[PDB]
């Protein structure tokens, strides 16, 4: 009865694999908005089950080490349109990253190629971002409360409370991060999200600030599960999120389970 369910019933193995059940095509976009640079749209090829929600993925550094490219195929292969935002354009504030994320989403809705547009449900959009781009994910959910999910990855932001966020938010912290230390960024952000919000915090054992920028099974499996649970309202993925995951790669997990 869920019109948004895509793909077969998941298993732990299936969410830990290097790719999901959908094959993936790409559309390169040189500029999705003036001043914001370009990116690559990854989208599922199989259309039999209907249209898909979309997630824009922002970096936080003008440096190749800050690439967010790998989320494109990894997440799209589970049934999402994924817009990875290039690192080339330099942005120095989280608010700018929030606007960049929304500009990328608006491009998907209003100006993307027909092969993308015909696969898109414009009512089901999400944001994800690294570092200041993770601060931007937070910002975007206050700027656009209609978003369905937000995933700040090792987020950096000078503003420490997020009491206006009404979008289900999953914050991933890195235990040994000294650039956006979890004690002064990720954890204060999580604790200040409304107590009634569906939310979670996952801390990666031994990880540093750039852990999100390379393929990582633990990040991917829970990113996929969060997007399924909230972009698709797919409760087949609740089993992975509640009760709190206990993977060896995880050194702390907090949540408002049950969702």
């Amino acid at each position: 009865p869920n019109p948004y369910e895509r793909g077969p019933d998941p298993t732990e193995d299936s969410i830990e694999a290097i790719r999901g059940p959908f094959s993936v095509a790409t559309e390169r976009v040189s500029s999705f908005a003036s001043g914001f640079g370009g990116g690559t749209i990854y989208y599922p090829r199989e259309t039999d089950e209907g249209t898909f929600g979309a997630v824009a993925v922002a970096p936080g550094f003008t440096a190749s080490q800050g690439s967010m490219s790998w989320y494109g195929e990894r997440v799209a292969s589970h049934g999402f349109i994924v817009f990875t935002i290039d690192t080339n354009t330099r942005l120095d504030a989280p608010g700018q990253r929030g606007r960049q994320l929304l500009a990328a989403l608006d491009y998907l809705v209003e100006r993307s190629d027909r092969k993308v547009r015909e696969r898109l449900d414009p009512n089901r959009l999400a944001v994800m971002g690294h570092s200041m781009g993770g601060g931007g994910s937070l910002e975007a959910t206050v700027m656009r409360p209609s978003l369905k999910a937000s995933i700040p990855l090792t987020p950096w932001h000078l503003d420490k409370t997020w009491g206006q966020v009404q979008v289900p938010t999953f914050i991933i912290g890195a235990e040994l991060d000294t650039i956006a230390p979890v004690s002064t960024h990720a954890k204060p952000f999580y604790e200040s999200l409304p107590s009634s919000l569906p939310k979670a915090y996952m801390e990666l054992c031994g990880a540093t600030h750039f852990a999100p920028n390379i393929p990582n099974t633990t990040i991917a499996k829970y990113v996929i599960s969060w997007l399924k649970r909230f972009v698709d309202e797919d409760t087949r993925y609740s089993q992975f999120l509640c009760p709190n995951p206990t993977d060896r790669a995880i050194c702390e997990y907090r949540s408002t389970c049950p969702y």
